[PDB]
């Protein structure tokens, strides 16, 4: 049978969780998509000449440490943290969103991938030597993507898939 994935998108408001789920499912661009829309999205795929079902879950709203909202994340078999690489803060609220994934999985080791966003923008301040650090302390891979010109958007979600299929 097709194997699904269900891979949760997470990270501060504003970094383009919404724009890069779209450009995964649309491949079309979506620079306004409502801040507060929490939903799941699916697609079929073909990752490695396997045509897998990618089930994304990109997030959105209020911070809350509910039972059922930590049951809602823990359907999740892997995650991608994003940031946005012109927004110091995003990255520096990486860690909060890892260990989060750590105590709801209740595992050191779910499958997640390091994701430092609008790349296509002249205005860094963070530099992809510490993004990349990070990662490296996380013993995780580091993408850069653009939703605005797709780079790194397969990179992302299918190097997540992979890593799901190493954990599996
Ligand atoms: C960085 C923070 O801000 C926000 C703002 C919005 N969301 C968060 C946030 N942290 O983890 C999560 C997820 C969705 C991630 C996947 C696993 C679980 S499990 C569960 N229950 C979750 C929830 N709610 C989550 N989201 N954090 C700073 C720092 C603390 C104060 N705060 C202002
Ligand atoms: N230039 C650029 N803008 C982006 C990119 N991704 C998202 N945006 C913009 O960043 C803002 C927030 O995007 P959104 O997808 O809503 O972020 P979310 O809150 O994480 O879902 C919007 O103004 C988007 O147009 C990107 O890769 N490049
Ligand atoms: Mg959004």
């Amino acid at each position: 049978g097709m194997t699904e994935y269900k891979l949760v998108v997470v990270g501060a408001g504003d970094v383009g969780k919404s724009a890069l789920t779209i450009q995964l499912i649309q491949n079309h661009f979506v620079d306004e998509y409502d801040p507060t829309i929490e939903d799941s999205y699916r697609k079929q795929v073909v990752i490695d000449g396997e045509t897998c079902l990618l089930d994304i879950l990109d997030t959105a709203g209020q911070e809350e440490y509910s039972a059922m909202r930590d049951q809602y994340m823990r359907t999740g078999e892997g995650f991608l943290c994003v940031f946005a690489i012109n927004n110091t803060k995003s990255f520096e609220d990486i860690h909060h969103y890892r260990e989060q994934i750590k105590r709801v999985k209740d595992s050191e080791d779910v499958p997640m991938v390091l994701v430092g966003n609008k790349s296509d923008l002249p205005s860094r301040t963070v530099d992809t030597k510490q993004a990349q650090d990070l990662a490296r302390s996380y013993g995780i891979p580091f993408i850069e993507t653009s939703a605005k010109t797709r780079q790194g958007v397969d990179d992302a979600f299918y190097t997540l898939v992979r890593e799901i299929r190493k954990h599996k």
